[PDB]
């Protein structure tokens, strides 16, 4: 009796595993690691037995793999005795030999193609299964991997990687069949009520915690975003704000996001990458007209440059979709004397983007390349004070950029998935004209929270287990940060759950 | 075969547990403990048994405890059959008899004075230790608690809690005698190099973390500066700076801290509480004389303010020790048109702190209190750009003020225990005026680095269990945020451990 596990490679949404008799890909260290999972023993003097189907065994060569024993199932194959590192079967059960005697066997690895796995799954051989997740999906497949059955239920899911452009990730489904620190922290919990801080940040309910069952390899960092939505539903406190609606908030929080080998675009619900990057180069150039992004077709900051906006908060002289200085004209110009959005204000204010810029790439482990946009002096003139406040950025010893951006509110409901692919693009304009690779993004934030009529909406996207990120690249190498485009972006491998729609509160 | 349990609460250095045959505190949360703790059952058809000395069985009234069976220590006590709660043995040898038989009892626990204590240990009868650390010292004590022997080791520390002012920790200590998901992340981990970004947040090494034996329990907030330390001698990348001292650096941190039930000051290490104070309220007064400081014997912005440092930055035309526009000329007086340090600035510039203060108060529930210091306007006239960058502030619905704060350069060996403490003076202070309570403290780190010239001492540091925070309390209600005073704070509990000799690089 010892353990018998699943090791496959299939597609993201049709779980594709094959084409003509060969892979639909080449992913080097998916073959590095079903190498190291199906070497990984315990006892030296023991080895591994790979089962396979016959077609399988064809498109590797029919050559034995190093330290293993390789079984074939075929019907025809002749159950040679020569070679002792592959052996012959003439049905599955049967070759379910190395539990019955062959106590030099360890472990077990079901590896052939899809009859294989089905007929495992279906006479419910199989205890573990070794998913790689590949993100490619609008090609041709003749071969599948079976649906895995309700009673498995996934404990791991690594980080996305990169390998020629091509996102995957790596999962384990398990199949389900001291304490005394625990009593006291919950006594300690009972006798002290919110004075202790632990009850202020209660670990959320499964009912509200986003695929459950993954305890301990909640590695991919997409879980950094749905884990906030989860811990705002459990602690956040009703509380009223300058709108009609009310939120759900909490206060200190924080997101690591990896940008080497992916890119971190949500995908539990499909995000307008379009509309992010017309954003942002509108900060960048330091544009403050709103109807710039209007004709653009963006209408992210229509509700707050509306005419019953603008002369509800004071500032009725100002022209329709005109915004006043924020975003880009503190990036720009920062203490500029702000006339309106038509007037030229090139050489006026500091042009922090520039000098950042300039800071970037001739003195990298500097530790002041700080971008800010809460100026006091500004505020009052403002349609919105700026909510990314300001942002680091940080010069790796292996020429990386990494940032750090701090947010002292932030709609977890539209604005924080804006947010984080933003600063993401950000980062990597700043890495492209400073002559670096892509770093880490941390956000941390001050007001997280969750408007009340966005409760249906995400908790809907909590159920959506997540998938790999995307991968976003640069057509061309550009010489000024200004010259970016949207036909210059090409997002490869987003295949996202279906759109949320959430409204704004204005 | 049951579990045998010490329950005890001594004090802190000393190990006092007992004056005048009665405790030498009344601290109801810890009896409370002590109930719950002895209470904690499996089955409901069982009973704990306590034992404890005749002396002991004197100072709680000779009367039996709910729910439990107290086995009384004694000599002269007659062995007693009326009260079935309550029964006598001659020696502790044989009051170990609820292992032998009894087995209506579930758990042991023993709750006597010194001579039940001593004993215990000493024929080595004790699995568990349930240690209340008590911040009191300067009183008289008679019996103690004995020495902990090497046997045993702490796997829990609870943070610090509060019971008319002093300060009290809960720790647990053991008896020293799947793999599926850490395999797998070990084998990513050697297929990836330092593209999996956990191999860049690697989990520090045994030899470089504070009480290793603590895994699962490092609830006590004074870890979240010590596993920081950590961390940074783990992952810190070697590199330079302005100064001729490199650092270890790495980049995106955070820490918590619990103002409620503790003041966050450092017990590892001796902190100069009083140059905290001197410095905080040197940037209330809106003052950037550095003199002003080296009169009140701080000369913590000494070397940031002499001749040869002001000349070597381009600030040669600055008298001596005028540092320019730094903390406190942005909080009181932001964009405002700098002079020099004897000019009157009493009007000129936004009012940070004013606004603040007045917007906690009339609009609490607004998501705007921040204060900032980063004016890319001024940085070419000062001293020193700001480190702590920028805080925002929160008012929860049960009052409470809680804090953010962004700092774009950490010293972990000198700022960090002199910013942990400064602001969370400074959220006492806005609480106080405010109206509100204190609350919890968050800072996010950009650069959180290790001078080379620290790695002596701060391993040091790491090598001394942490101990309960102190109490601060103001001694008068002040009417204005200025009007504060060195005489007006009281710190109650402190006992650290001896101060650490460190050098500041200028
Ligand atoms: N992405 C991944 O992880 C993997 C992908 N693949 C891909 O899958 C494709 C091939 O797999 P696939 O087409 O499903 O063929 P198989 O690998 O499943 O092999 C099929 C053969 O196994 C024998 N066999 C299967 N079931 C039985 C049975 N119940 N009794 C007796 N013999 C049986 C038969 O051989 P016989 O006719 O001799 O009797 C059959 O022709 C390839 O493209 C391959 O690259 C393969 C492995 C892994
Ligand atoms: N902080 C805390 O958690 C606790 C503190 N305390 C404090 O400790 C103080 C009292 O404790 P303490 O002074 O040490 O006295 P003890 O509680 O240890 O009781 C001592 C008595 O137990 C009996 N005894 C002890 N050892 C033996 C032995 N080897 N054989 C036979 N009988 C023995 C003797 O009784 P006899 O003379 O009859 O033979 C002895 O006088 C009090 O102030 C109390 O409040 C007590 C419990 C807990
Ligand atoms: C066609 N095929 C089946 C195949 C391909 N990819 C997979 N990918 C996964 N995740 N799981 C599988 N079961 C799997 N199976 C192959 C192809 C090559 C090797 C192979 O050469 N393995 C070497 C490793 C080669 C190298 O180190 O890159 C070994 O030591 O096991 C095995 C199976
Ligand atoms: C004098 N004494 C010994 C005493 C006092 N403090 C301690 N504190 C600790 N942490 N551990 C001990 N073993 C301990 N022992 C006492 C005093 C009161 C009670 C007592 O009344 N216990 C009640 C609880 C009373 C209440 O709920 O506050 C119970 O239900 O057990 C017990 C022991
Ligand atoms: C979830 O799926 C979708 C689908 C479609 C869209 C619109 C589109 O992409 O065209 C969206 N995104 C938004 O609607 C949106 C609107 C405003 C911003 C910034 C912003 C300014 N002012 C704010 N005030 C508050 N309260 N909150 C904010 O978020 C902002 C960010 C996002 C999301
Ligand atoms: C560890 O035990 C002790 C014992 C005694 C003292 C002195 C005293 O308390 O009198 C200290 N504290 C300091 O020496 C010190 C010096 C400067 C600051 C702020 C500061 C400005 N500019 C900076 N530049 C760099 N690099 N680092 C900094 O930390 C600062 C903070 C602390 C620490
Ligand atoms: O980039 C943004 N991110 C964000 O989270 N908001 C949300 C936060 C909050 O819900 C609202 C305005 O915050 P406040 O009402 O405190 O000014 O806009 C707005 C942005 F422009
Ligand atoms: O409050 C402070 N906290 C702090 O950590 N520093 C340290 C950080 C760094 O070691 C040095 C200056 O940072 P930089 O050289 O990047 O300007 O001062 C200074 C302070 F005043």
């Amino acid at each position: 009796e010892k353990n018998v596990s699943i090791v496959v490679a299939a597609s993201v949404l049709s779980s594709g595993i094959g084409i003509n008799g060969q892979l639909p890909w080449s992913i080097s260290e998916d073959l590095k690691f079903f190498s190291k999972i199906t070497n990984n023993k315990c006892d030296s003097n023991k080895k591994n037995a790979l089962i396979m189907g016959r077609k399988t065994w064809d498109s590797i060569g029919r050559r034995p793999l190093k330290n293993r024993i390789i079984v074939v199932i075929s019907s025809s194959l002749p159950q040679d005795e020569a070679d002792p590192n592959v052996v012959v079967f003439r049905n599955l059960e049967d070759s379910i030999e190395n539990l019955m005697n062959d106590d030099s066997i360890e472990n077990i690895f079901v590896c052939g193609g899809e009859s294989i796995y089905r007929d495992a799954l279906k006479d419910n051989f199989v205890d573990r299964i070794y998913l790689t997740r590949v993100a490619l999906e609008d090609i041709e497949f003749d071969t599948y991997f079976p649906e895995i059955p309700e009673t498995f239920l996934p404990v791991y899911m690594s980080q996305t990687f990169c390998t020629k452009n091509i996102s995957y990730d790596f999962m384990i489904f398990e199949k389900q069949e001291l304490k005394s620190i625990d009593d006291t922290v919950d006594l300690l919990g009972e006798i002290f009520g919110i004075r202790k801080m632990g009850n202020r940040h209660k670990f959320p309910k499964e009912e509200i915690y986003n695929t459950p069952s993954i305890r301990f390899g909640r590695e991919h960092y997409e879980f950094q975003y749905l884990d906030l939505l989860s811990r705002v539903l459990e602690n956040g406190a009703y509380r009223e704000n300058r709108t009609g609606i009310s939120t759900y908030s909490i206060f200190g929080q924080m997101m690591r996001f990896d940008m080497r080998e992916s890119f971190p675009l949500l995908t539990t619900k499909k995000v307008a990458i379009r509309s992010i990057f017309e954003e942002l180069i509108w900060f960048i150039k330091g544009d403050t007209n709103g109807n710039h992004l209007i004709e653009k077709k963006v209408y992210i900051w229509s509700g707050n440059g509306s005419k019953e906006y603008l002369e509800r908060i004071g500032l009725g002289h100002r022209e329709e979709n005109d915004l006043g200085p924020i975003y880009g004209f503190q990036w720009r110009h920062y203490n500029g004397e702000y006339k309106t959005m038509h007037d030229d204000y090139t050489g006026v204010g500091v042009d922090q983007l520039a000098k950042l810029i300039e800071t970037l790439k001739n003195n990298p482990k500097d530790r002041r390349h700080i971008l800010t946009a809460w100026n006091p002096s500004a505020l009052s003139q403002m349609a919105l004070p700026p909510c990314h406040v300001l942002s680091q950025y940080y010069v790796t010893n292996d020429n990386c950029l990494s940032c750090n951006l701090y947010q002292r509110s932030c709609d977890l409901g539209l604005g924080s998935p804006f947010n984080i692919a933003s600063y993401a693009i950000l980062t990597m304009m700043l890495a492209q004209v400073c002559g670096y690779e892509p770093g880490e993004l941390a956000i941390f934030i001050g007001d997280a929270h969750i408007y009340e009529n966005h409760l249906t909406q995400l908790k809907e996207q909590l159920s959506r287990t997540p998938r790999p990120f995307p991968q976003l690249k640069f057509k061309r190498k550009v010489e000024n940060i200004e010259d970016f485009k949207w036909e210059d972006i090409e997002l490869i491998g987003y295949y996202p759950y279906p759109t949320i729609k959430m409204d704004m509160a204005v």
